[PDB]
């Protein structure tokens, strides 16, 4: 059973801008998603200091990068705090409204797309390289859910029936046909070394066989 929602008007305009603007420095999408993963790992690690039982769903705090050339997908996995159903539908888009609005004003004040993380909406930079983004997430306080959008103004949320994650978030990027360079190992390594050398959690690049 699937539910379809409309994006916030501001969010929908940001995604249409991100998709339709000719912007060449697309590699910043990885820094933003890794930075989001780092924040999610910070939150569960902090909460576990006063409640060690929050880690019963998994003690490992790490980020995995998993390219897949046959499926043309790049997947970013973290074992952070994860997201509830309310996060996916209401709360996170509500926090992001002021940031989205401010980000689009700045885009005419001279600022460029690479400053998206300074407004707390770096996640949507995934649509620089992805035609479709699937998010699998599991919070200690909710069930496992699957969020998905190909932009166009709508997204879906459903209960996920697949392999249980335990805890964390899996961002699955269905890459555009001309963006397969981000499925290459030395390209991913160069981007991580350039943008995310100072992340306080292990970032493991899964090499294909
Ligand atoms: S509101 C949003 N990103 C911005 C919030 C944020 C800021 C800093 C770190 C982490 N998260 N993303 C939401 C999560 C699912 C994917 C799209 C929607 C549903």
């Amino acid at each position: 059973e699937v539910e379809t929602f409309a994006f916030q008007a501001e969010i929908a305009q940001l995604m249409s801008l991100i998709i339709n603007t000719f912007y060449s420095n697309k590699e910043i999408f990885l820094r933003e998603l890794i930075s989001n993963s780092s924040d999610a790992l910070d939150k569960i690690r902090y909460e576990s200091l006063t409640d060690p039982s929050k880690l019963d769903s998994g003690k490992e705090l790490h980020i995995n990068l998993i390219p897949n050339k046959q499926d043309r997908t790049l997947t970013i996995v973290d074992t952070g705090i994860g997201m509830t159903k309310a996060d996916l539908i209401n709360n996170l888009g509500t926090i992001a409204k002021s940031g989205t609005k401010a980000f689009m004003e700045a885009l005419q004040a001279g600022a460029d797309i690479s400053m998206i993380g300074q407004f707390g909406v770096g996640f949507y930079s995934a649509y620089l390289v992805a035609e479709k983004v699937t998010v699998i997430t599991k919070h200690n306080d909710d069930e496992q859910y699957a969020w998905e959008s190909s932009a166009g103004g709508s997204f879906t949320v459903r209960t996920d029936t697949g392999e249980p994650m335990g805890r964390g978030t899996k961002v699955i990027l269905h890459l555009k046909e001309d963006q397969t360079e981000y499925l290459e190992e030395r390209r991913i390594k160069e981007i991580v070394k350039k943008h995310s050398q100072f992340i306080g959690y292990p970032i493991t690049l899964f090499v294909e066989k």
